[PDB]
């Protein structure tokens, strides 16, 4: 509280390592249907059952202009890309189940990362 300061985690290279892990998402042999925005135009449903898209390329932009306050919400917006994976494809299929394996890879990595 006011005047009572909390003892804070270095965040200085934070930027940098979220830049790595990302990288090692992109570049993974399952990231292909996370690479781009899911075109809306040609994906029968998408627009109304995703309220609110995103993907690695999005991310990537944002983190490249300033757009993540904290590693924090940068950890919001990939594993929301796995949760609107989730929401529209069957575990069973093959974007589904890229997703589990992205999601899984992901944790690990921000836990041996970041949980020091
Ligand atoms: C490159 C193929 O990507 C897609 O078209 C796609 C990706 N995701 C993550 C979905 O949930 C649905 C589609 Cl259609």
């Amino acid at each position: 509280s006011m005047s009572v300061k909390k003892p804070k985690r270095d965040d200085s290279k934070d930027l940098a390592l979220c830049s790595m892990i990302l990288t090692e998402m992109e570049t993974h042999e399952d990231a292909w249907p996370f690479l781009l925005p899911v075109n809306l135009k040609l994906v029968p449903g998408y627009k109304k059952v995703i309220k609110k898209p995103m993907d690695f390329s999005t991310i990537r932009e944002k983190l490249s202009s300033g757009q993540y306050p904290n590693l924090e919400t940068f950890a919001l917006d990939v594993r929301l890309v796995f949760d609107n994976c989730e929401t529209f494809n069957e575990d069973d299929s093959d974007i589904g189940r890229a997703g589990h394996n992205m999601r899984k890879y992901f944790e690990k990595k921000w836990t041996d990362t970041f949980k020091v």
